């Protein structure tokens, strides 16, 4: 028994490394060059890896885990027992694989065109409009158009997708796809734990929400903003109203208090490569790993100009040979994208840190950890002090302080309910309580309930707004981002302390702290070998997820906001919850 298990795992590892590397290669070619050939080859490689998954999974299911002594081996085998999609019968598997490809391509090539005029793509055109336009009608055009072309077009595929991924889950011992995803955290209390964290940041979010609403009231008019109702979803500077820092100019606490970081980056010669190089340098400044020469040669750090159609949504790639790691991002030169570059570089650092673990264990402590690493560093990079060291800025006062806290919050705090929202909707879709006839109505009910947002124009049958959010048609879980946004503050808190920082947490910049680096590396090296609370404890000193670090970070802003909102007699929340615009 124990001997057969040790041998199975060794064989699984050497062969998975080969089969996974080959699949990644085909996946990469499709993602960076969407064509019928690359698509067809990716579909073919899907069956190859499925063959391998079916072969080893079947054998894994014959062993008896729990009657096995070694803990590492027991964990590896338990995992291999999950055939994920490879559990579906050949016909269903093929169909499923094709549906996923069709949704991904439909989303990545969608465009919104002006009658016999120009056609805009999501990146960089539509996203630039949402970020810079201050005209209600122009934002509406881009917001509605994107949902009309991308979301409406994903609808025809989704019910089948749901049917098939649920079927795969059931064949793997789960009750539905949501239950399967949820299990990646190995935490029985997960749903209640997350609900408690959400409720924790509620006071902070309702205050930020009220304050932003008043500012939008000021700029867009009383006729378009209800001071007691939800905010029209196209006005927050981001296509999904998931992060709001692009409307900072409309909400600046102390207008008399910074420069244009974009203009600085552009005139100072910043380019996508320089942006990734700066992230690389930040990691090595912490004693962490530099990316290999190969990374610079094979990555796609900007949208190609040779005519190639690509998947622009940012992603980091492990080719499972512990040498080849790459990023695929249609990077634009600006602070927001620099944060995203740092984020992707954290995924790469994780790949490099656990590259020596069996491939079954080359994963984050939990999916949230993988998402967090990168953001922890970007918090330091975002401080006024660090940005001035980068010459991107020409502060120091309390007003400057509140302004920085506001900027950060517009992103970090606003994202909490959005990130919470996405899988609440999908878990309900997967478990069957939300049928296709109600997909969109339920999405908006959640949009209203959690974010306090409303659609600027009524939605009609055939609308499928979730379809216009990458992760939905891409079938990428989303709760990981909610977890990340919470715990990255816990890690920042711990790293700042390990770096000897004193005073307000938001004034911390861990740049060049070897101690901070070592804190992370030790936990990053564990991959998925130990239960996540253990990685959590190594980094922070305790085993739980906690919203305290985040609250602590934003404490000064929470106090300022309460005072500011009370002075204007703001009514927190959206009492008049049925309100919709013009
Ligand atoms: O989706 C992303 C970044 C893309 C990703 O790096 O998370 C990427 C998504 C993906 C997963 C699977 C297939 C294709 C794309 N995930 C990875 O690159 C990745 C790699 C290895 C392990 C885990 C994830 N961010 C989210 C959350 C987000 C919004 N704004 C942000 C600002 C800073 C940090 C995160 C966000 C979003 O844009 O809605
Ligand atoms: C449980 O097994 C792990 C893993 O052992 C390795 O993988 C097996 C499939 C087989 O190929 C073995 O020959 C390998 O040694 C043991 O942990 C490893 O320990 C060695 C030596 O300390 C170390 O180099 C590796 O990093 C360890 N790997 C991991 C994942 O921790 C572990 O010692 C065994 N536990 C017990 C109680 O015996
Ligand atoms: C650089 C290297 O060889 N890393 C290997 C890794 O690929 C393999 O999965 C592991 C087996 O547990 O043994 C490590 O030494
Ligand atoms: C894109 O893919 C097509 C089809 O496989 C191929 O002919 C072409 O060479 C690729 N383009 C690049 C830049 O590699
Ligand atoms: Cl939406
Ligand atoms: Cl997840
Ligand atoms: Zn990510």
């Amino acid at each position: 028994d124990e001997a057969e298990a040790s041998k199975f795992v060794e064989e699984y590892d050497r062969t998975s490394q080969v089969v996974w590397n080959e699949y990644a290669g085909a996946n990469w070619n499709y993602n960076t060059n969407i064509t019928t050939e690359t698509s067809k080859i990716l579909l073919q490689k899907n069956m190859q890896i499925a063959q391998h998954t079916l072969k080893y999974g079947t054998q894994a299911r014959k062993f008896d885990v729990n009657q096995l002594q070694n803990t590492t081996i027991k964990r590896i085998i338990k995992k291999v027992q999950d055939l994920e999609r490879a559990a579906l019968p050949a016909q269903e598997l093929e169909e499923y694989n094709k549906i996923l490809l069709d949704m991904e391509t439909t989303y990545s090539v969608a465009t919104v065109c002006h009658p016999q005029g120009s056609c805009l793509q999501l990146e960089p055109d539509l996203t630039n409009v949402m970020a810079t336009s201050r005209k209600y009608e122009d934002l509406l055009w881009a917001w509605e158009g994107w949902r009309d072309k991308a979301g409406r077009a994903i609808l025809q595929f989704y019910p089948k997708y749901v049917e098939l991924i649920n079927q795969a889950a059931r064949l793997n011992g789960y009750v539905d796809a949501g239950d399967s995803w949820r299990s990646m955290y190995e935490t029985p209390s997960l749903e209640q734990d997350l609900e408690r964290l959400f409720q924790e940041l509620q006071p902070l979010y309702l205050n930020l929400h009220a304050y932003v609403r008043r500012a939008l009231h000021r700029h867009y008019g009383a006729q378009h903003i209800n001071l007691e109702g939800p905010i029209p979803a196209h006005l927050l500077g981001n296509m999904w109203a998931q992060t709001w820092s692009n409307i900072y100019d409309l909400v600046v606490p102390f207008p008399s208090a910074s420069m244009d970081t974009t203009e600085a980056m552009l005139k100072q010669g910043w380019t996508p490569r320089r942006m990734f190089k700066e992230a690389d340098d930040f990691f090595t400044s912490l004693g962490l790993l530099p990316v290999p020469p190969e990374f610079w040669q094979k990555s796609m750090l900007e949208k190609p100009t040779d005519g190639r159609e690509v998947v622009c949504h940012a992603s980091a790639w492990d080719f499972y040979n512990g040498k080849d790691f790459r990023i695929k991002q249609c990077t634009t030169v600006n602070l927001e994208d620099l944060v995203v570059a740092h984020h992707e570089m954290g995924h790469i650092q994780y790949f490099m840190q656990y590259k020596d673990l069996p491939v079954a264990l080359r994963e984050g402590a939990n999916p949230g950890f993988h998402e967090a690493i990168g953001d922890v560093l970007a918090l330091s990079v975002s401080t006024p002090k660090h940005l001035h060291s980068l010459n991107l800025l020409s502060g120091g006062s309390d007003e400057h302080d509140i302004n920085f806290l506001m900027k950060m919050a517009l992103d970090k705090i606003a994202f909490i309910p959005f990130s919470y929202l996405v899988d609440q909707w999908r878990w309900r879709v997967f478990d069957g309580s939300i049928t296709k006839e109600n997909y969109n109505q339920e999405w908006w009910s959640l949009r209203l309930k959690y974010q306090g947002l409303c659609p600027p124009v009524p939605r009609t049958q055939g609308d499928f707004d979730p379809g216009a959010k990458f992760h939905i048609p891409s079938s990428v879980p989303y709760i990981r981002y909610f977890v990340s946004f919470i715990i990255q503050f816990q890690f920042h808190e711990a790293l700042c302390q390990a770096a000897g920082h004193t005073g307000p947490l938001h004034k911390c910049d861990i740049y060049q702290s070897k101690e901070a680096g070592q804190r992370l590396a030790t936990a990053m090296k564990l991959g998925f070998s130990r239960p996540w609370p253990e990685a959590m404890q190594l980094i922070t000193g305790q085993p739980q997820m906690s919203a305290s670090a985040m609250l602590s970070y934003f404490k000064p802003l929470l106090d300022w906001l309460r005072t500011e909102n009370e002075l204007h007699g703001e009514k927190l929340g959206w009492p008049q919850y049925n309100w919709t615009p013009n």
